């Protein structure tokens, strides 16, 4: 069985179909690739346009999302192995995924780490358990890593700049400042899909605390071997930005700091000169900016960058209702 | 870009229109208008009518309705501009509309007062916001006024009275007592459609504190010079109900008292004599009564009252579905 | 007007009708019988199965259904008669149940007891309101009873054994440990399809207290009595178990401990020994297990059970969408 819970996971060959009946899809919106089917869209954290897009998606190719969020109106899901469920859950994941794999085609799922232990939220337990439990394809919605939001960015990107090939093209994924310690799952997933693509990646943040996860770090690294790119990290601000084709941002708390957070507020409030401005794109060789959204104004980059026309945020957003009709349409 | 903020906006003409397509579709409910579009349904308050008859609205015409709550499923949302968005909102409706625009063909929005401040509460920002960012009509679901419910209203009565001309028939809009301070939305948009439409119209309330913003005011006067009708303001019940041949009620807070409400309780606790009961209708002129609901029963208005023949309530909430429709296909 | 509110309502000829159209629907699931219907789906408390599964069968039937949760999304609901509603309910079931008639084809309700006084939760009054109050048939989505799911239970079972013809097999419907005091709907329910099916009950519970409320006792001893099979009471497991054709696990707080839980906690403690277990499934006469979900693991029911070839829990899930679109057909 196949299911879409990385792009990793994927051939480059099969990611540059999903791109391409993407594009497809955009441009010829209402099918019947999913007539008469469902998708189950467990949320396990809050959505607007994942919700959003996903809903519509399968309204548009002749399907129907239902949409759950167990803890508010489904059941609370346990998802260890052997335990006494003498706790909150009330029911386990295997019961869970079997059940809706009885009634709906696909299912897709959101589950952002708990923030105590990276140890335990690191092994993506949510996830992994609706793809072995569930006897129909599931959707990564986001948990640790984003592929939707991959592809939604890749294809925002072509577009941006007229061709699938975006070799040699400098990519800066910059950390920027948030109140609140958040997911680096798409801060994982850009680095991802930017080596992927053959890009010359820099990873721009703070200090090396708040450099990602080895796993993500070692998938980047193959994948620049694979496609021609390259990877480095930073830690000065306009070395980085210098000649930068597309700037991406993110802010994500370190994740040394994991169960510890107070500790850390400290740290990334000195560092909130990392927000996105007219000055840092200035640096770069005329290059876009984007960001997966919800985004703070004045916090991770400014009124400025965000109404500039180099800001492509929005077509990026877009178009995560069309990459994601393609991945439902593949998997079904 | 034509949106459906209120019916003050829109001239006669196209008011007459927008009731008359609604009484087609509730003739023949089931259309093509909306084959393959969507609306966004945002609610930041409690709903049940709106959120049925919106839905089953865009499913009857073949289209689909996303339903979304900022700050329980969605993302909270802030609507001030240049501010440093460090606080509770995640993102700005900036992008929130531009992204929902990418998605969606219509937005419909429900936001009630806050009930802090009037002066900022009246300035109706949620509803304004959406308009202006967004690329798409935008349909107003009630914030501080509440146009879809006049037109249901108006339809309710022409039903009734079987004719679309109401000049001539006395009106009264009558406040009512409820244990809280509620919106003005509903009063203030009977007020308007009522002197749209060329009726005597009676402002009964308790005390000078309980007349409704000058803005609607002016609006009532200014309709009535141009249909016909009139327009006063009573403190007197049974000189008010007298010869009436329509009675709507509902219940506000003072506007005098916004931020400042314990000392509006007992202002209010000692007017509850303002239900509407069966000795009250007997003055009236056979008169019909309706409320737009929800309603607390023997507080706003007698069990009596609300199962009497003359109560066309269920009719105006009935006619929410067909008016609703008839807007989401003119604004597409 | 005909409802579907409970199984004993209903004559053997119709039940035997909705089980073969939900036998057909599970051999054809798209159909036209709901084309262009809806149906409100009224949520007083949790659910994932039912939400689910009605809601794809309306889909899958050419309708539409529309989730309401009052409290949530919904205004609150009052259901007393004649009383003044200054308190937290915001409207009565009068005007909602009308309302929602005017909108809507079907209005399915769940509704789960409050748990504080048992002769008040057995009256069924919000369910009984619907009926009453609705002018189009309303659906038991499970309140003290669970109509839903004797049909998919039924199901389940003629389908396991090859023939509709249950009558001479054993069935034992235990109750089972749970940290929580829970509704007894379920078990009511399982007691009056099992003996309206005329199979051999045994209703094996830790004591007397546990015994379900005089009314199903009764319909239970109407249904055996017509059906042909037998009923009784028994607190000995090994003696229940033994030559069990079906088995199906439930836990409920005894009916004479409501509004007074915390002396129940340690009585339910005392008795967690009667976990479906594979000793106790392994005294049957090869039987089946089943429970309607959610199940705590190794609490109401061991792991090894759930997943043995004899559980057809996921079955009986999967036929409630079935029994509810062959429901919904009938009652339109
Ligand atoms: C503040 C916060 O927690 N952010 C999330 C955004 C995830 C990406 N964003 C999306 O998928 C868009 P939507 O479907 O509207 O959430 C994060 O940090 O991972
Ligand atoms: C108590 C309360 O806050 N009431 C609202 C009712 C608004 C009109 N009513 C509707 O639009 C019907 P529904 O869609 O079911 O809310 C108010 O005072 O403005
Ligand atoms: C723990 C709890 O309160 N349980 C409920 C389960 C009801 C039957 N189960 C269903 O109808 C399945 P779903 O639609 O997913 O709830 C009870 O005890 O009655």
């Amino acid at each position: 069985l196949k299911h879409f819970l990385n792009t990793q996971d994927w051939s480059r060959a099969e990611l540059d179909a999903l791109l391409t009946q993407a594009a497809l899809f955009k441009r010829n919106k209402l099918g019947s690739e999913l007539k008469g089917k469902s998708i189950a869209l467990v949320f396990f954290n809050p959505s607007m346009r994942t919700r959003t897009s996903f809903e519509l998606g399968a309204f548009q190719l002749g399907g129907h999302a239902v949409v759950l969020q167990p803890g508010k109106d489904a059941w609370p899901i346990e998802f260890n192995l052997g335990t006494v469920m003498d706790g909150d859950t009330e029911e386990h994941i295997a019961e869970v995924a079997r059940v809706l794999g009885r009634y709906v085609d696909l299912i897709g799922v959101r589950a952002f780490p708990k923030f105590v232990d990276w140890s335990k939220d690191r092994e993506d337990q949510v996830l992994k358990s609706f793809a072995k439990y569930s006897p129909v394809p599931v959707i990564n919605m986001e948990t640790i890593t984003h592929p939707c939001q991959e592809l939604a960015h890749a294809l925002a990107l072509q577009e941006h700049f007229g061709t699938p090939d975006l070799r040699g093209k400098k990519y800066v994924l910059t950390w920027t400042y948030h109140p609140k310690p958040l997911n680096t799952a798409v801060a994982n997933s850009a680095l991802t899909i930017a080596t992927r693509m053959g890009m010359d990646v820099t990873l721009l943040c703070p200090t090396p605390d708040y450099i990602l996860d080895e796993r993500y770090m070692d998938w980047a690294a193959q994948n620049v071997a694979e496609s021609g790119g390259s990877l480095q990290v930073s830690h000065d601000i306009d070395s980085a930005y210098a000649g930068a084709d597309v700037v991406y941002a993110k802010s994500w708390g370190a994740l040394p700091f994991f169960g510890n957070w107070e500790p850390e507020k400290p740290i990334r409030d000195q560092y909130q000169h990392f927000i996105v401005d007219e000055r840092k794109m200035a640096l770069t060789n005329n290059g876009v900016f984007s960001h997966c959204l919800p985004l703070r104004r004045n916090v991770e980059a400014t009124d400025a960058v965000m109404d500039s026309p180099n800001c492509i945020a929005i077509d990026e957003a877009e178009n995560r209702l069309h990459v994601q009709k393609a991945i439902m349409a593949a998997l079904v």
